[PDB]
């Protein structure tokens, strides 16, 4: 099919779509309060990214410090004590979610790298809590600031998620290996390379600048039918087929042009020492996390989930991401 084809089919997808935050971040910080009235509350994930909130999406939140708030560049300690710290906080918060709010399920979860508080409350009313870091803010006001000097590009991101979340590439999705996260890191690396959007060195976003919940960012239909949207899409999907070298090279929003993995050492020799969560981190997709030292987004794509990924990619032209029945 030709750009406009699947540009007409994407437009048509999402017209139930173009067919809300405070409320829930006001919840939460009732929550918040109750435990220590100077913690701050800051709103991360593809709410601040789009700056618009999509059903099926969860609301990502974290609790900060004041002193956490000021060091608006510092790294997170990746350490069994900082983690112990985040545990000790988020204990008291889910006991005061499930004190206020008698219907919801507060999960806390420790099958994670980070410890975290997952809360359904039935009304789609969805989202996660973490503690003490920054680099959730940081890479989403990031790939925000990248989203803002082209505002459009969110439905080729939108697109890609939504996409990834219905063939099981997205790792929300059992067998799934790549996270919504990771595939916007794909999205922007792509649109660098081609030149729609301008590097943004990550250093340069200070979390002691950013909005606890940053405004709405308006999204409007294509109006052009959806030509230049096709156009990318299509783009996007040979560039990950046919352009980017996945055994030679990581995508990287570190600096702009070419990260090899031979200078970051991700290589074979580097998975046999290489231990993450308590697991095996492969190397065959790399996706370079720009905060956290060392870390593959892409660590849990396997020889196989690398095969996936590729027929998918093959077959998602020919079928405009899953639009065309
Ligand atoms: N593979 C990963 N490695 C490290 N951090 C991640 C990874 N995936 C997600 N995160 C963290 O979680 C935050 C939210 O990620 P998530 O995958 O939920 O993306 P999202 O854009 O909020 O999409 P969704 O609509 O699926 O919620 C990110 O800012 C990032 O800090
Ligand atoms: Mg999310
Ligand atoms: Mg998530």
């Amino acid at each position: 099919p030709s750009p406009a084809v699947v540009g007409r089919s994407l437009v048509n997808s999402f017209k139930q779509f173009v067919s809300h935050v405070d409320a829930t971040y006001r919840l939460v910080l009732d929550c918040v309060a109750a435990v220590d009235p100077l913690m701050r509350l800051y709103t991360f994930g593809s709410t601040v990214v789009y700056g618009v909130h999509e059903k099926g999406s969860d609301v990502d939140f974290v609790v900060l410090n004041k002193t956490d708030v000021e060091d608006g560049k510092g790294g997170d300690a990746a350490t069994q004590v900082a983690k112990g710290l985040q545990a000790d906080i988020l204990a008291k918060l889910a006991r005061v979610i499930r004190q206020k709010h008698l219907s919801w399920n507060v999960e806390e979860v420790r099958r994670t790298r980070v410890p975290v508080v997952r809360v359904k409350g039935g009304g789609a009313v969805d989202f996660d809590i973490t503690a003490y870091r920054r680099n959730g803010v940081r890479n989403s006001a990031l790939l925000r600031a990248y989203f803002e000097q082209n505002p459009p590009c969110r439905w080729l991101s939108m697109s890609i998620k939504r996409w990834s979340k219905q063939t099981g590439l997205n790792a929300s999705v059992i067998g799934g290996s790549i996270t919504s996260y990771g595939f916007n890191l794909m999205v922007v690396y792509y649109l660098l390379q081609r030149n729609h959007l301008q590097f943004v060195p990550p250093s340069t976003i200070d979390v002691s600048r950013v909005e606890p919940l940053p405004p709405h960012l308006p999204l409007e239909e294509p109006a052009d039918e959806g030509l230049e949207l096709g156009t990318q899409v299509l783009d996007f999907l040979h560039f990950f087929l046919h352009e980017f070298d996945s055994d030679k090279q990581v995508i990287s929003l570190n600096r702009p042009g070419i990260t090899t993995k031979e200078e970051l050492d991700w290589t074979k020799s580097a998975e046999d020492f290489a231990r993450m969560n308590g697991e095996k981190v492969h190397y065959q997709w790399c996706i370079e996390d720009p905060y956290e030292l060392n870390l593959n987004v892409g660590r849990n794509v396997t020889p196989l989930k690398r095969d996936f990924l590729r027929r998918h990619l093959e077959k998602a032209r020919d079928t405009a991401l899953l639009t065309i029945v």
